[PDB]
């Protein structure tokens, strides 16, 4: 309920980000270093800056996509069901900036809820521990592990 039009965000973001979050353009398996980035912080919406996952929650899959056994709060996305290329998918969205993150599986870790949220790198901007005062998020600092 707060995105710009798609106008804007082609100037803004990247190739890859405008695809990814505005066409739903999935990036090749292992191709995104946050794939194989596990240092402490959060990651955020590349549109908005809002929330979207901690540190704390992210796993390899071995999948090659960012995965992460739950978003930091289940307000941060929007999921729904998807039955196209003919399979039953939940998509997964961010909820301010209604981006295309990814889907969500129920072959995650049973330990951590059972959840995949299977997020292409693209969607998101990581925000290092550290910087975590200095653009806004003081206040999320402990998700972070
Ligand atoms: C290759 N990755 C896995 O098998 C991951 C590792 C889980 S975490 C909690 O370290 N497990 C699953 C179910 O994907
Ligand atoms: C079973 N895997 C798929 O359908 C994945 C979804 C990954 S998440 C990042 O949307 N898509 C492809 C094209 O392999």
């Amino acid at each position: 309920y707060k995105k710009p039009s798609d106008a804007e965000l082609k100037r803004t973001l990247t190739e890859e980000q405008y695809q990814v979050t505005q066409n739903s353009a999935t990036e090749y398996a292992f191709s995104h270093e946050y794939d194989h980035l596990f240092k402490p912080g959060i990651y955020v919406d590349v549109v908005s800056g809002e929330p979207l996952f901690s540190s704390a929650d992210k796993y390899d899959s071995g999948s090659g996509w960012p995965s992460f056994t739950r978003p930091i709060d289940a307000k941060s996305v929007t999921e729904h069901d998807d039955f196209s290329y003919n399979m039953r998918r939940t998509e997964v969205r961010s909820h301010a900036a209604d981006s295309h993150l990814g889907h969500v599986f129920p072959d995650g870790p049973r330990d951590k809820g059972g959840l995949r949220y299977s997020i292409n790198g693209a969607s998101l901007k990581f925000i290092p521990l550290e910087q975590m005062d200095a653009a806004g998020y003081g206040a999320l600092k402990s998700k972070v592990k």
